[PDB]
């Protein structure tokens, strides 16, 4: 790599003012919440283009100078490494200034976006034009990116929650600087780019998700029509051990699609950590004991597990399924509550917002849980939607975090037939002993979950290799074959998903 | 290629009785319905393994002897080339003996299948075990394969109609003979292979659809729970020119998911061709005129367009949406009819069967339309679900087929935001002039649709290059890069989707 020559060429493409080339100038791309005891996850440079033509020039220069680019959209991957590259010596390719909304079709319920478009922008666009379409917001929201989240296959809480399922058409800058459009996009004068996902011949959009094979410059998305009627619900379960009964009750409702939105099943500990610090619940050096959790949860109108769903359509379509849903959840020991019961409950308000694709007051209390705070790593293993799987995963996760002196703070995102078990590893990152302990605990979570047949849907830069190691040796070798063929100079995001040149 | 050495080694793997190595032995793999005036689409051999270990040995031999393999599951790609390879000198890898149902999960609504599993087998398995799951049948059916059909991204007529969206997990024999499991399948002891589609890192399952990058040896599929209530409907439109009004009415019902199943919008000409020969409607050498079609259609309880949809769930969920659906379709000039009205109507019976995932009596009347019959090529361009697009596509298709002396016989498969415009080019293949004219007509359909920005979701072995040429040069070159890196010896299905070593 010839860094000085690459950065000088970059200034010629975007201007000196959008190239950041020394320790001091790249401070804005350098903060992470993941454990980094060796301080190895840090960029050496940032370049901020406003056009796809600039992106294509940047990629040609990157090849010529063998200078790797770590590409981000808005770079708000909080708990997954923010804008920190997976390996040393990378320049962040920050696409935040490519923030053009390119198309929105009210009739077909579609849009086409540059990567820099924020949830806030797209919400504002729809409201300002009176377009009765909804977005699907992965908790974070405001200055996060539909494009960046969809490319890391993130999740929101409407019927359109599984973001990658609703992506339709993308444009990619390939490692050699050529643009390719997927699906129907490469047909001159096509009006079906956001209409038909697959195109003809191999389906390649997936290659550009959680990967380093290309730079996405445009992406299409399907958007849900605003329903006549929106009815949010909260189910309260009293006991830490109700986990399997909740999964077993929700699964038939989801498999049969009586409930269509991805459901957050929130632990009392996680909910409390949103608005309270740990030392408001229990003293430092005391465990987060069941009795203290139950008391604090109860005083805040929360159970030990709080599961959020919604019904969408007419008063008549809602009336069609609400009785069966209530009877199933009640039989599981759940108390089903509506907005009228949950007035002024901030958790209900948080979920009520998310399940209509609303944006919440951008405020992340989890970062202040323990001591000086500032430590967050998502450990996000998959499970089949089986109560015994949730039961066993919760039990192993609790044993491992408690062994390292950390708390179990978790939610299940319930899908159709699967579950994202989201485990927030919360620590004091400012205390270098605690950062080291959180690193060791995270390694033990990954290793011991993998030995039971469980592994991550998504991970942070500090664990991408160890999570890749849970999956097959053939998978790893095949992704290396693709990398070497697609990006011969190894200049796109080396070590993303454990994929190294 | 060393054909004799390969075929001798293949006998060692599967036994002499499952290797077919000369003109007369390969006749069962050589019949096609597509136009082939040069008789160029024909295998030189066939091999029929019963195990994935046999497949791996066959692929190792193929690489050693440089002998290409054209892989098929059941090989019933009727109107898309059956088991004919896209290029000369290929041995069919016929996987029909790998017909094991590996898993069926009643609770999660999943299965795992070998490629030879037929629709009939899976239906029988579900009924024999009293498992209240449905399958989703692409018209064809009985002896077709859920695996083969999903790998070519075909379509059925339940809410699970878009087969590739419901695939979850696969095992592939890569060109070097190594097995690789996608999604969660490469995690030893994973119970989530059929639960979570994406896995971790680049999503690769699309690479093995409409492609020659791998041999699929196992595939997971999601299956729809049998609903309490199934209510099939037929909408009858009176005029050939109602096309745009039908699409414009269905689109909001589909975009808002009031109607969740892929809807077949059938031309009177196609319906008549299912049960009648052309010379029962008009004399040979007379055009298939609007008056004659209308008369024959009306005599059979059909309109000029007949659109099929179903409602699934309870009496209450059905009652929730049926009024809005009726009002919308009636306002478009459609007459909405139920089973009670359409008693003994064989078209209603045909669609009523499809839309509950039933299998029809395996009888393909389309193959006897004109003269000696035997000529069928699907021309299957995509459209955005816009009335004006259907209007313009129908108009150009009719002008081109009519200019070559053929009829417009077509259906639209209505999807969420897309249409599959399925044009059946019916011809007398036994008349070598008529086969030549159908070849020329087919070339004119692809080239002139492509000039208007329209191209195929799927195409027969005779047109795979001309359809690839409609899509981008960067797409073509990128698929060649992947082919060369994934299959260095070019031994899997050369020319599939226009992809050549
Ligand atoms: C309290 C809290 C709650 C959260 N809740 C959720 C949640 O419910 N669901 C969820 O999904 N996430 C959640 N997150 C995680 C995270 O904040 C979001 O997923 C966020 O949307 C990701 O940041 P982003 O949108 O800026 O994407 P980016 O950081 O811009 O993109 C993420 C990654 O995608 C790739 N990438 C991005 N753009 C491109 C491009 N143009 N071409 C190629 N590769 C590219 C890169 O690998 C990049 O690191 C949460 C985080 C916190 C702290
Ligand atoms: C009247 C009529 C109506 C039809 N209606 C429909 C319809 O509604 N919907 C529809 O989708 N089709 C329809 N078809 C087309 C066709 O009959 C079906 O799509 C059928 O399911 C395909 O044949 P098959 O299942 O045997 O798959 P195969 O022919 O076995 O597979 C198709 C292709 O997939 C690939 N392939 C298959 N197995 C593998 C493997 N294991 N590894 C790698 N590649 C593999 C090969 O390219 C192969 O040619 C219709 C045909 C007719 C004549
Ligand atoms: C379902 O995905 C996620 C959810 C959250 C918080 O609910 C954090 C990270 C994720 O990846
Ligand atoms: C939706 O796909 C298809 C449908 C049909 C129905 O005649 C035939 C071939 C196809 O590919």
């Amino acid at each position: 790599a010839d860094f000085a020559g690459a950065m000088k060429a970059f200034r010629g493409v975007v201007g000196a003012e959008w190239v950041f080339g020394d320790e001091e100038a790249v401070v804005p791309w350098s903060k992470t919440y993941i454990p980094d005891p060796a301080h190895q996850y840090k960029p050496v440079g940032a370049v901020c283009p406003q056009s796809v033509e600039e992106v294509q020039e940047i990629v040609r220069i990157a090849n010529t100078y063998k200078q790797p680019l770590w590409t981000v959209s808005t770079g708000k991957n909080m708990g997954y490494g923010m804008t920190a590259p997976a390996t040393p010596g990378q320049v962040v390719l920050d696409l935040k200034r490519m923030n053009r909304i390119l198309e929105v079709d009210a009739d077909l319920g579609t849009c086409l976006l540059e990567p820099g478009v924020t949830y806030q922008q797209l919400k504002d666009y729809l409201e300002e034009h009176k377009i009765p379409l909804w977005i699907d917001v992965p908790t974070v929201g405001p200055i996060a990116s539909p494009v960046g989240n969809t490319l890391d296959r993130g999740v929101g809480y409407t019927p359109y929650g599984e973001h990658f399922m609703f992506q339709c058409g993308m444009e990619v800058c390939l490692p050699d600087g050529r643009l390719m459009r997927t699906g129907m996009g490469s047909i001159k004068g096509s009006t079906a780019w956001q209409a038909f996902k697959w195109g003809y011949g191999p389906y390649l959009d997936g290659l550009f998700t959680q990967s380093n094979f290309g730079i996405v410059t445009k992406m299409g998305l399907w958007l849900m029509p605003k329903p006549p009627v929106y009815k949010p619900f909260m189910v309260r379960h009293a006991n830490m051990e109700d986990v399997p009964k909740i999964i077993e009750a929700m699964r038939p409702l989801r498999v049969s699609n009586l409930v269509a939105n991805c459901n957050l099943m929130m632990s009392a500990s996680y909910q409390l950590a949103m608005f309270k610090r740990r030392n408001e619940i229990v003293p430092d050096g005391a465990p987060l004991d069941e009795a203290s959790l139950k008391k604090a949860a109860s005083a805040n109108g929360l159970g030990m597990w709080n599961t959020y769903f919604a019904l969408y359509g007419t008063e008549q379509t809602v009336a069609g399924v609400e009785p069966i849903i209530r009877a199933t959840l009640t039989a599981s020991g759940g108390e089903v509550l509506t907005a009228a019961e949950m007035e002024g409950n901030p958790w209900f308000h948080h979920h009520q917002t998310l399940m209509q694709g609303g944006l919440n007051l951008d405020e992340v209390g989890l970062l202040r849980w323990r001591g000086a705070g500032g430590g967050l790593a998502w450990f996000a293993p998959v499970a089949a939607a089986r109560g015994v799987e949730a039961e066993r995963q919760t039990a192993l996760a609790k044993e491992i975090v408690e062994k390292h002196g950390f708390d179990y703070t978790a939610a299940y995102a319930i899908g159709w037939r699967d579950l994202h078990h989201i485990i927030a590893l919360l620590f004091d990152k400012a205390d270098p002993t605690q950062e080291q302990k959180a690193d060791a605990c995270y390694r033990e979570l990954v290793t011991r979950f993998g030995a039971q047949g469980w592994a991550s849907y998504r991970t942070g830069v500090n664990s991408m290799d160890l999570v890749a190691q849970q999956y097959g040796e053939v998978n790893r070798d095949f992704n290396r074959t693709l990398k070497r063929a697609i990006d011969p100079n190894g200049i796109l995001s080396p070590g993303k998903s454990g994929i190294h040149p």
